[PDB]
């Protein structure tokens, strides 16, 4: 039985245009505050990253609510994995000089100075109303509804680090081919500390690879393209955003689900993406079956404490030091819950 699911998607479809609109105000906004930022020394190569939610058609709700990535290519670099952590790490050389603390570059010292320029160029911005939130890495208000989360990410030409090498098995799936041509892409650094905490670190991203994946996801490179051919997979990972959402405002007064995240939901659909490479096995028919077992997956996720990033096999999102066991027990219990009595939390 799809029936609740299906009525859900038509839900999740009816807030697209408010979401859209939104997303215009954003890209009006950061297309300005890219072209001030270019101006700086520094933020010289300084580029809009079109990865997230909106890029990959997966923005179920909050429109007004964005998150937007920079990219800065930086030249030829030197990465330091710091404390065997296989995802956190120090970026070392090998137009930055002045944020460098010693021979290692400062995380901290970099996002001052990109903190400054936007909170320069926000008072210069009259056409529309912008406020810039306090730090607690930049977040902004548009008139004074849209919030963006306003992240910089460093770019990376050179080859990805060790810790990936026997990540993303997209071979028996996506072909060999394409994970061949997905690694020759560049990778990201975004600024993140890491438990000791090490203000000096940077943490690896693949927003772009999850979208290239998302957008062209089948065996079969005309999947969604014909009658024949339409597939599941985006209606899944929507409806999974969409369980937590709801679950996570349902308990927003209780604080459990709070270290939960739309990233824990989209690892685990990745997961279970390679478990079945197979496009017959995403059936548009079978989308009740399809969203079982990805509610299936991420429970035994949940109950063994295993969630490995898609891209680093050795970095456990799921690992006690990051979400303590009482809270993977709620979400289980209430997941489970909701399964067992249709999913009532859909219909809220
Ligand atoms: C809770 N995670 C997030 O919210 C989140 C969003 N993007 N992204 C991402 O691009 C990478 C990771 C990540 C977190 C830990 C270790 C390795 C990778 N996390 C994220
Ligand atoms: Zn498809």
């Amino acid at each position: 039985g799809a029936s609740k699911l299906r009525a859900v998607l038509e839900k999740l479809k009816l807030s697209r245009d408010d979401i859209s609109t939104a997303a215009g105000m954003v890209k009006g906004v950061v297309d300005h505050l890219l072209l001030r930022l270019k101006c700086d020394s520094a933020f010289r190569g300084v580029g809009l990253l079109n990865t997230g939610s909106y890029y990959e058609h997966v923005k179920i709700s909050a429109p007004n609510e964005f998150d937007v990535m920079f990219k800065l290519e930086v030249p030829r670099i030197q990465l330091e994995e710091y404390s065997n952590t296989r995802a956190y790490y120090f970026v070392k050389f090998k137009p930055l000089s002045q944020f460098l603390e010693g021979e290692i570059l400062s995380a901290s010292k970099m996002l001052s100075k990109f903190r400054k320029i936007i909170k320069e160029e926000i008072n210069d911005i009259k056409d529309t109303d912008v406020i810039m939130k306090r730090k607690r890495a930049v977040t902004l208000l548009i008139s004074e509804k849209i919030s963006v989360d306003i992240t910089l990410a460093l770019e990376s030409k050179s080859s990805w680090p060790a810790s990936t090498q026997e990540g993303l098995r997209i071979q028996n799936w996506l072909s060999a081919k394409v994970r061949k041509q997905l690694r020759l892409k560049p990778f990201y650094l975004v600024p993140k500390h890491a438990k000791e905490f090490q203000e000096e670190t940077w943490r690896l991203s693949f927003s772009h690879i999850e979208k290239e994946i998302l957008n062209n996801h089948g065996k079969s490179k005309t999947c969604c393209e014909n009658k024949e051919e339409k597939c599941c997979r985006k209606d899944c990972l929507k409806l999974m955003k969409y369980l937590l959402e709801q679950l996570k405002e349902r308990f927003k007064d209780k604080k459990h689900l709070d270290k939960f995240s739309s990233y824990h939901v989209k690892t685990a659909f990745f997961h279970v993406c390679t478990q079945n490479p197979q496009d017959s096995q995403w059936d548009r028919k079978d989308l009740g079956l399809c969203f079982d077992n990805c509610v299936t997956y991420f429970l035994q996720c949940l109950r063994t404490e295993k969630l490995e990033n898609y891209f680093i096999p050795e970095f456990n999102l799921f690992s006690s030091n990051l979400i303590d066991k009482r809270s993977k027990e709620f979400l289980t219990k209430q997941i489970e819950y909701e399964r067992n009595n249709e999913f009532p939390v859909f219909d809220e």
